[PDB]
């Protein structure tokens, strides 16, 4: 009668945990990317210094 009882258990958590490998993935494509650029906003006194 419920062969397809199950699933929706794992959907909800797996659909979780597959959002958040992105949720960290994403916080690097700016945070970190954007921290790396921070980087060149302060290797850029390049221009003061030249």
């Amino acid at each position: 009668q419920l062969n397809d009882l199950e699933k929706l258990y794992e959907e909800k958590q797996d659909a979780l945990m597959r959002h958040e490998r992105e949720r960290r993935e994403i916080i690097t494509y700016e945070q970190e990317m954007r921290y790396s650029k921070l980087v060149d906003a302060e290797r850029q006194v390049r221009e003061e210094r030249l």
